[PDB]
């Protein structure tokens, strides 16, 4: 409905790249999703992801929830809550996100454009 930003957890990119916050089961919106270069594994999604402040690049799905994107259910623009995330940190310091869980709580088609205008997330 109106105030749409009020539908996402403002704050929690921050909360999660900064505090290392994980109780928290945060909803957020999926701006992009594109596969990754992987070779001869299951392909792996690498999402674009917002808060409704800041949109940060370095989520991951977990390849368990594979088919929520092939079979459509998790696409640019929908609403999602996470339910379960680990914080990974790379050997040159970069942090990801691994998404283990969710729910679709609005479908791209529900929702139909990328809500505020949220920022990059600086580290
Ligand atoms: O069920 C599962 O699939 C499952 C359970 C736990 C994990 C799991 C545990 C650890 C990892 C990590 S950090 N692998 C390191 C890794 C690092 C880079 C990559 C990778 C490959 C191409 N791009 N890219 C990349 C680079 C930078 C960022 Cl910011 C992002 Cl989001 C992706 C691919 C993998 C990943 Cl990806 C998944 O996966």
């Amino acid at each position: 409905g109106s105030h749409m930003v009020g539908q996402l957890s403002r704050g929690a990119i921050a909360a999660i790249m900064q505090k290392g916050d994980t109780n928290i089961k945060p909803i957020l919106q999926v701006i992009n999703i594109r596969p990754i270069t992987t070779g001869n594994s299951p392909p792996r999604y690498r999402l674009l992801m917002s808060d409704g402040l800041n949109t940060l690049s370095s989520f991951m799905l977990a390849t368990q929830l594979n088919p929520l994107v092939e079979e459509e259910q998790l696409s640019s623009n929908c609403v999602c809550q996470i339910h379960r995330f680990i914080v990974n940190t790379l050997k040159d310091g970069r942090r990801v996100v691994i998404l283990m869980e969710l729910e679709v709580l609005k479908s791209a088609e529900a929702v139909g454009v990328k809500i505020g205008n949220p920022v990059p997330y600086n580290e």
